Order: C-alpha cells, then structure tokens, then sequence
C-alpha cells in the first residue's frame, strides 16, 4: 500500500523523527526502515513527556507491532546500535530490529560520528560489511527483500531519511553538505526500493530553519534575536547551539520539487505563533498561523498534509483526508 518516504527539505533537524513517530502509531506500518547517512543525526520524539533521541534505530520504535529495518546504504555503528537497543529495551526492539547484511560499518579509526571517513573507504571499497562482524549477526537480513515482500503483499512500509536537501551532496550547499544525497530517490535506494514502488513522498519543514557549523545561511537571523523569540536549540548529540533563520520559501519550493514532494509537513508551528500550540483542528488555528501555512502551500506548490503544533504526539493536525 501507499509507501511513504520521509525526508527533510532544509538542513536537518526539521523534526523528521516526530512525524515518523506519528505515522508509525496512527498508520501502524508493518515496516519502518531507516535511510540516510548513519548516526550523525539524532531524530528526537516526545512520548508522553519523555524526550527520546535515536541515531541508528528508526523513530518508529514506539510501534511494537512492526519491524525496524536499516537500509544497506546506511552506515552502522555497533557501539551506538547496541546502546539504543538497551535505551529502547522497554519497547523490545532487539526482537524486531533488522540490519541489512550489506551495510557499511563505522570503525573507531573512522570516528578518530565517523560517517564521513567511513563513506570515504565505502566508495573506495575498503570498509567491511555487517556480516563481517560477529556481534552483528542475529539481526542481519535482507532489508530490500522484506520491504519488497511486504510491498507486494499490500503491506504499509514507512522509510525515513536523514539530514535535509540543504545538506545534499549533489544539490546541497557544497562543500558544506553531508557525504551523500538525501533526496527521496536516494533514500529509496538506501532501503532497496524502485522509484515506481514509491507512492508518497513527505518533505518536512520547520517554522525556523537551522544550521550546524559553517555554511551559507541567507535567511539566518542574529542569535540575539533567536533568544528573544526563544528559538535556541542544542544538538541532541553535540549539544551545539544551532544557528536560526526565518523560513526560506524559495529553498522550500526547490527542495520540494526535486524530491517530487506529494505532501508537505510543517513542525514547531507553535514557535511561529504561540496561539497555535496544541491545536488539532486546522480551522481552530489563529490567523497569523493560517497565514504562514497558506503562504507555504502557495510558494511551494504542494499542500501540507501534516502540521505539528507541539512536541507531544497529540500535538498535530492531520489533514490527509
């Protein structure tokens, strides 16, 4: 059934984790594969007051009745993998987690995240694979296999990528980008699925774009201003203070076009307008809020099917009728 690919249209941290979590529970997909680079991104989600952060395992772990797979095109770090298996032991992920036996491994000599150096040898065919380490075996499998199997069985499959279009290796702010393409097409290749097998493509966006480290930020705002509006965010893995800037409709439109976005997702709308916090019904949104949304759909050319009005799961407006 309608396979959904979730990717970011900015510079990562758009809240891809929250969206995947919502869909995992509301839609109840049978498979939740993870794509992208590796563990250099910690997708977070707030489950009833408790904040979570995963870098290896998909952000759909809350859905016990579903397998969590990791695409072959994704780098795996044994240290973080097992760490999260313990952190999520309450969800019994260790029983439904599968790592493609063709995934590249991130060794300490790479970490010297290590995703960059890892891919360096990856394309140089010098790094080992998942089936080369003993610790990783009871989880090995063929993600491309299971995904296609369920896909033919009309089963729902949800895949999530990492980073954002802005960090794309091809269409990103080179050289200030990741070590690979993060478009919906790439994510599909990471899990082993044909482009014609993809039904829906959701490009996530957040009221205020953010950056991590050097890089061109046209809509960037003085951090002094980011403090007044209260948009100060810290990396879930580095604790680094991300740079903030106002929405970039131009980029949003472009990033949504190349990704062939069939749906748009907006998050942290409450940060743009306090009067929108908790809203579940679009019609119950304040003028200012509706203005922003409508403006996005007209500037991007794609309708927003999901709107996050808070960090909690219930804080979201689902209009995918």
């Amino acid at each position: 059934m309608p396979s959904v690919i979730v990717v970011g249209g900015q510079w990562g941290d758009e809240g891809k984790g929250s969206i995947v979590a919502y869909l995992s529970l509301h839609d109840e997909p049978e498979i939740i594969a993870r794509g992208g680079v590796g563990t250099n991104a910690g997708h977070s989600v707030v489950i009833n007051g408790k904040k979570y952060a995963v870098r290896q395992i998909p952000t759909g772990f809350m859905q016990t009745k579903a397998r969590l797979l990791i695409g072959a095109g994704v780098l795996v770090d044994p240290e973080v993998f097992f760490h999260e298996l313990e952190q999520l032991k309450d969800f019994n992920v260790k029983d439904r987690v599968g790592i493609d036996y063709r995934c590249a491994i991130i060794e300490e000599k790479h970490k010297q995240s290590g995703c960059g150096p890892a891919n360096a040898d990856r394309v140089m065919r010098k790094a080992k694979q998942a089936k080369d380490v003993k610790e990783l075996e009871p989880y090995l499998t063929d993600v491309a296999q299971e995904i296609n199997d369920a896909l033919d069985e009309g089963s729902l499959v949800l895949v999530e990528g990492t980073q954002g279009f802005g960090l794309s290796l091809y269409y990103g702010t080179y050289p200030y980008v990741t070590s690979k393409d993060v478009t919906a097409s790439s994510v599909a290749a990471d899990v082993g699925i044909g482009p014609t097998r993809v039904d829906e493509v959701i490009v996530v966006f957040k009221s205020f774009p953010t950056r991590v480290g050097a890089g061109p930020f046209p809509t960037e705002m003085p951090m002094e201003e980011a403090d007044r509006l209260g948009l100060v965010e810290y990396g879930t893995v580095t604790g680094r203070r991300r740079r903030v800037g106002w929405f970039d409709f131009e980029m949003a439109r472009y990033s949504a076009r190349i990704n062939g976005a069939t749906m748009l997702a907006v998050t942290m709308l409450d940060k743009y307008d306090k009067e929108a916090f908790g809203v579940t019904d679009y019609d119950k949104l304040p003028r200012k809020a509706k203005e922003f949304i409508e403006e996005i759909e007209e500037r991007v050319g794609v309708p927003v099917g999901l709107i996050k009005t808070g960090p909690e799961l219930e804080h979201i407006i689902d209009r995918r009728d």
